[PDB]
């Protein structure tokens, strides 16, 4: 249930593998970085190893920014069953349908398919990183669907303010309108630029889907929101060029860095070869914590039952945000014993559709599918 064609040329089939390969490695640094961060205290309270994870995520995203850069390499791009060309071609900005599913849990998982990905096991590439993100989330996640290399940094040092914990510098520097509800989603915000969205949803009484708003100006959210900025700032090739030519070698640093820094705390130190070989255990691991952290924040937040909590967090990789806006059907076919009183806690626009505006399940679902 997750496939895309590749349907560009044989040239474009080789920069799309090696940007691919590239966000795959750079990703297996944030992972790598989370294992030993994880395993060792003192590893964890060293800075020097907050750094190295935190400059992973940057370059995990500055090669995400490069996928599909003419916006027609893939065809019929589908996620868990759903179809993102069709997503992406009626927003007002269109857009890749590639970069747009790599924004969402598992869509490395189509794209690998189209690129023939073996190198390695679970060829992943994510950029959802909220807690240790660098930027702001949701700005980080629309300069990756918009293809923003330009923009995005290559170092943590060279983050700018306005990206992160200024943001609504950069929101300010156009004068975009805001909407009510971006501006109660803002306020949250201020407080905590990393706030999840699930919790900025429940705090304010929202469905995770109106905080979030769709990736295009037109819309309503802090997706919306953002999109709306971006759009207004110029691409620029020269900063573009700059970025790519230094993340690679930026890219080799950071694993050498890791190694020797590593050596310190482990007595099997994390090269680029035992990365790649234990990459399963790393993996698996890393969705362990998550899964185990929303499993307990569904029971307890949301009233789900303990083993559908820990059903649901298994099956969307430990992200409340994909669970909240997701059809009824998809979440009861993998979690059979799901109520539909407990899908309308997590996911409130099925509560709203069904509830307040008297839909079927079903015609809620075709909605919640196509339409997000
Ligand atoms: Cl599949
Ligand atoms: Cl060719
Ligand atoms: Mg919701
Ligand atoms: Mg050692």
């Amino acid at each position: 249930v997750y496939d895309a064609e590749f349907v560009g040329s044989e040239r474009e089939f080789e920069e799309e593998r090696e940007t691919f390969l590239k966000g795959v490695k750079a990703y297996d640094g944030v992972l790598a970085t989370r294992y030993l961060m994880e395993r060792s205290s003192s590893a964890k309270n060293d800075e020097e190893l907050l750094e190295l994870h935190q400059n992973f995520i940057l370059l995990t995203g500055s090669y995400a920014c490069s996928i599909d850069p003419t916006e027609d390499r893939y065809q019929n791009v589908i996620v868990r069953g759903v179809n993102f060309d069709e997503r992406v071609q009626r927003l007002s900005t269109g857009g890749s349908p590639a970069r747009y599913a790599i924004v969402y849990r598992r869509g490395w998982r189509a794209i690998a398919k189209a690129l023939d990905i073996d190198e390695e096991d679970v060829p992943a590439i994510e950029v959802r990183a909220v807690k240790r993100n660098p930027l702001q989330p949701a700005l980080y996640r629309i300069l990756v669907r918009y293809g923003r290399v330009d923009l995005m940094p290559v170092t943590v040092d060279e983050v700018p303010p306005e990206m992160a914990g200024e943001f609504e510098r950069l929101i300010e520097r156009y004068d975009v309108p805001i909407d009510e509800k971006e501006e109660r989603i803002l306020e949250i915000l201020r407080e905590n630029p990393w706030t999840p969205h699930d919790e900025i949803a429940r705090r304010l009484g929202l469905s995770v889907s109106e905080v979030e708003g769709e990736k295009d100006p037109e819309s309503s959210g802090i997706y919306s929101l953002w999109s709306r900025v971006v759009v207004n700032i110029e691409y620029d090739e020269r900063t573009a060029k700059r970025h790519v030519k230094r993340r690679d070698r930026l890219l080799e640093e950071l694993y050498e860095h890791l190694e020797e820094l590593s050596e310190r705390y482990l007595r099997h130190p994390l090269t680029r070869r035992w990365i790649v070989e234990h990459k399963r255990d790393i993996m698996r691991r890393y969705l362990e914590q998550r899964i185990v952290e929303c499993a307990l924040k569904l029971q307890d937040r949301y009233g789900i039952r303990e083993d559908v909590a820990l059903c649901l967090a298994r099956a969307f990789d430990g992200s409340i945000s994909m669970i909240a806006t997701t059809p009824y059907r998809t979440l009861k076919d993998v979690c059979p014993d799901l109520t539909l009183e407990e899908a309308k806690s997590v996911n409130r626009t099925l509560a709203t559709l069904i509830d307040e505006h008297g839909l079927s399940p079903d015609a809620a679902d075709e909605l919640i599918e196509h339409f997000e």
